[PDB]
């Protein structure tokens, strides 16, 4: 029926409404770093996000996205691989029903508590929409949480989470700044690849941050309190919202540093 993450509709089944889910450049993959292979003609990422704009925070029954006023330059990313610059949209995580799993990408075959994704989408294509059907139209950060101290910056979060429980609710959201979710290091891994979704288009340019950020327990507790359901329907927790890594294919993953 509709997809998601259990037995019946998990990801082994999305192949058979998404075709492309057995594509060449899917996503996540395992970050093999003994074989990634480092480029000194890439540059350093370039993160503004002084004048980021959020607006609300939705549940949308996979996950919760913060949602970013995209109407102009606000929040932009460029440099690293990137030709161009790239506005962010929307951020959104992935986690476990325990804490050794819940990342999408692994490395070195680990897993992470979980894995935050900041959405961008190329300026040059007009609109998010345009930018889906491009083979250079997104850029995702991935940055991996771990379990160990608080993240203060991620608190504003945690504690609006309540009021959207259950598929389709959302809430204002204003005035959160993405700085506080950045580790200190901007030291990276790129990959063509796709979005871990359906529908699992291959349209982005993953940047995935060495440094993961800790948060504690009881943050990633909360997240952990999410409904898959909508409100008035049966209890189901929204635990392991995350896709297992796919084959690599003729790809290579490229490192900043060494
Ligand atoms: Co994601």
């Amino acid at each position: 029926h509709h997809w998601g993450y259990g037995k019946h509709n998990g990801p082994e089944h999305w192949h058979k409404d998404f075709p492309i889910a057995k594509g060449e450049r899917q996503s996540p993959v395992d970050i093999d770093t003994h074989t990634a292979k480092y480029d000194p003609s890439l540059k350093p990422l370039s993160v503004s996000y002084d004048q980021a704009t959020s607006l609300r925070i939705l549940n949308n029954g996979h996950a919760f996205n913060v949602e970013f006023d995209d109407s102009q330059d606000k929040a932009v990313l460029k440099g690293g691989p990137l030709d161009g610059t790239y506005r962010l949209i929307q951020f959104h995580f992935h986690w476990g029903s325990l804490d050794g799993q819940g990342s999408e990408h692994t490395v070195d075959k680990k897993k992470y508590a979980a894995e935050l994704h900041l959405v961008h989408w190329n300026t040059k294509y007009g609109d998010f929409g345009k930018a889906v059907q491009q083979p250079d139209g997104l850029a995702v950060l991935g940055i991996f949480l771990k379990v160990g101290s608080a993240k203060p910056g991620l608190q504003k979060v945690v504690d609006v989470l309540d009021s959207i429980k259950t598929k389709g609710k959302s809430a204002d959201f204003t005035n959160f700044d993405p700085r506080g979710l950045l580790p200190e290091s901007l030291d990276y891994w790129t990959y063509p690849g796709s979005l871990t979704t359906p529908p699992l288009l291959e349209c982005v340019t993953w940047i995935v941050l060495k440094e993961p950020i800790s948060v504690s327990s009881e943050q990633v507790l909360k997240f952990r309190k999410l409904n898959f359901n909508g409100e008035g329907e049966p209890e189901e927790l929204m635990v392991d919202n995350w896709r297992p890594a796919q084959p690599l294919k003729n790809r290579q993953i490229k490192a900043s540093f060494k």
